[PDB]
């Protein structure tokens, strides 16, 4: 679904998983898409439900982890027009041999 933001300022950017029973080394991933490009943003792991996510890729320093719930929102601050597109919070469980993508969100960035 739909969020807009104004040029120049931050938007957050919210993912939480809920796991019943806990977990083990989780990796996630944020990406972004457009018409015409695809990029990783952000990527990660996390060692258990008792632990903070450890980041392993960033690639815009635009972008920061908001810290915790099972939290892996981001915000991203200094908005521009080219930022519209959209963004999907991916969560890999290896040991369930899971993978959840979440909902994308489509930011609209405007003046």
């Amino acid at each position: 679904t739909d969020i807009y933001a104004v040029n120049g300022t931050e938007i957050l950017l919210p993912c939480t998983f809920s796991s019943a029973f806990g977990f083990e080394d989780l990796h996630f991933r944020w990406t972004y898409n457009s018409s015409d490009a695809f990029k990783i943003l952000i990527e990660g792991t996390v060692k258990n439900e008792k632990s903070d996510p450890k980041v392993t890729l960033k690639d815009d320093d635009r972008i920061t982890l908001v810290g915790s719930m099972n939290n892996i929102s981001i915000v991203l601050r200094d908005l521009e027009f080219s930022d519209t597109g959209k963004y999907t919070c991916h969560v890999k469980n290896p040991k369930e041999n899971n993978l959840q993508h979440h909902a994308t969100i489509f930011l609209q960035v405007v003046d």
